[PDB]
């Protein structure tokens, strides 16, 4: 039974999952391997190896592959502009998109992760025709916007671009003296600590400020921070409306609250692969 | 001899500037007047005499107008969602749009003052096709965007909206006790008042934070305040590069400088029109 696809690839640290999408708009197959594992051949014949493997299982033909990863991405979602926290070396990033083109035969883009997890949640919550900002809170503050039906990455790609506002400053708090707790109880035990409330207010004025400038339809708030036990979304929010415009966009915009599965970045790609490369 | 052209309105507190442009993007005809006068007749009558009055004497067919107010303006552009700072009643805004239609007898729709001036900027700066971001520091601060070949408003028409960092807060400011100097010269004599340099930071800072997000390919910065004698424009583009990510958006953002001129926000209004209700 012939199938036509597209491929979505979202690149981990520790993991990378990978999604094959029908035509019909169907998941075909997801799995997820081990990053070292895939890029022991080298990272160009470990993808292609990955991917042709479930195309010759599934009797495939791949029209398009779009790969996430935790860096900046070029205008044109060819090149890798920033350093991203992979171990690969700056050879294996180099002319990657022309690399995998020809070992994969079918037209390749990059996209920076943001805009994959945003792409799953425009879709999951029904507002693809709608103006959709996203702020991710993880290691650092992720932004994404969704406009005229696709991630929008202003003029150079960077859109969407704090230090004592993420991840990496609630880890910097936490190991300035040993606790009795770990790391990622933080909000269970210290939501109340000074710099814990000074760090949701700062996250609070950012996404306000965002707000107010989009002028959005809906807001998806998410992130691994707000994945953490205790994490107060509901304070996050509220203190987010003390900082926006009444009467619009006060009482207009809408808050939604990131998926958070194993696969939706994976997916979120294949979404974009099919838009892209596909009907 | 005919003509077919637009109008383009751009009404203020104290004058209304009034621009007819013709298909062939000629100006016509350019008359400033005192907004107690226009209005004296009812605002309808008064707009639509002032228009038709230079109609019957250039022998013009109008094809549409755009009028500017100093007030938040509808998505759709045809109701004023805010109340401006004019001499106008509640009840002479109401359906305005509808009654200057049915007297003018062609389109209107209505814009955001600093959306004029941004076309009037971003025409005369060969800025059409790119990302265009403009910071205008007036009695307050207004932001306004040109994307995709027009000005951008957002979902519900309110996008780009500091108590402390405006022409008020210069004001309130200036009032706390009697000087030696005229407001306006504030820049000339109290450039290096920590009060003074706290808001060129915090104007910095809001700049950066609107060119980190929508990434533009250039920004225009005017408004009153800017025009005021001495006002440091190096030193506010210098404090607002500090906060620029680099290399990207910091090495390719292009920083203009807004032009001041008595029918710019007239014109602009007439270039929508035009582009609106033409060729």
């Amino acid at each position: 039974k012939q199938h036509n696809v597209v491929a979505g690839v979202d690149m981990g640290a520790t993991h990378i999952r990978f999604c094959l999408r029908t035509a019909e708009g169907e998941t075909l197959h997801c799995e997820k391997k081990r990053t070292a594992e895939v890029i022991a051949p080298g990272l160009v014949s470990g993808i292609g190896e990955m991917i042709d493997e479930q195309l010759r299982r599934f009797n495939a033909r791949c029209h398009g592959l779009v790969m996430g990863f935790p860096a900046l991405v070029s205008k044109d979602k060819r090149t890798i502009i920033s350093t991203p926290n992979l171990p690969l070396t700056a050879a294996d990033l180099y002319d990657l998109a022309d690399k995998l083109e020809n070992t994969l035969n079918c037209p390749v883009e990059f996209s920076r992760d943001v805009n994959l997890q945003l792409s799953w949640d425009v879709v999951e919550n029904r507002l693809t025709q709608q103006l959709v900002l996203a702020a991710y809170l993880g290691t650092g503050m992720g932004f994404a916007v969704w406009m005229n039906g696709a991630p929008w990455t202003g003029a150079h790609g960077v859109a969407g671009e704090e230090t004592n506002c993420s991840g990496m400053a609630l880890r910097r708090w936490y190991e300035q003296q040993p606790r009795n707790y770990p790391l990622r109880d933080l909000f269970v035990h210290a939501e109340n600590a000074p710099f814990v409330q000074s760090l949701l207010e700062n996250a609070a004025r950012a996404i306000a400020t965002s707000i107010n400038l989009f002028d959005p339809d809906a807001v998806i708030l998410g992130g691994g921070v707000m994945d953490m036990p205790a994490f107060p979304r509901e304070t996050l929010v509220a203190m987010t409306q003390k900082y926006l415009r009444r009467p619009l966009p006060h009482q207009v915009v809408r808050f939604i609250a990131a998926s958070s599965s194993d696969f939706n970045g994976a997916q979120g790609a294949a979404i974009l692969a099919h838009q892209r490369f596909l009907p």
